Order: structure tokens, then C-alpha cells, then sequence
């Protein structure tokens, strides 16, 4: 399965690190772990 | 287009809310705006 979400502002901390934070049910939905690499795209 | 990244953990704050943090960068790669919806998937 792929996941819907709503686009929020990175903190300023995270400026630059190619991340997206997911918390644990939206990991498990996807079935990633931290660290995976994931494709982001607007709908 | 595509923002590939990394899956990390939500913020505290962030646990259930069903977002997916940006930078700027990233944001403006997809041509998206704050609360616009966006599809997550593995690769």
C-alpha cells in the first residue's frame, strides 16, 4: 500500500536532510522502516 | 515530479496527525504548498 498525507513545513532543524518524518502507524501502513527511501509526489 | 527521501521518525508533536514534513527545497521540487496532499510510497 502507498499513503496520503498533507504537506507541512519541515522544522528548521531538518533544512536540507532529504528526510520526511512518519510517525509509526504511517510507517507501518507503508511497511517502511526508518532510513528507507520513499518517493514523494503531489497528487 | 518526485521527492525521493529517507522515512524518519514524526516529531513528538506530530504523532497521529497524518503530515509529511518539507523543506523548501523539497516543497518547491513538487510545486506544492503548505497543506497540499502528497502520495508517499516505498521504493
Amino acid at each position: 500500500k502507498s499513503v496520503v498525507a498533507r504537506v507541512a513545513e519541515a522544522r528548521p532543524e531538518d533544512v536540507g536532510k532529504r528526510i520526511v518524518r512518519m510517525d509509526k502507524a504511517e510507517r507501518a501502513k507503508l511497511g517502511v522502516s526508518v532510513g528507507d527511501v520513499v518517493e514523494v509526489k503531489k497528487v
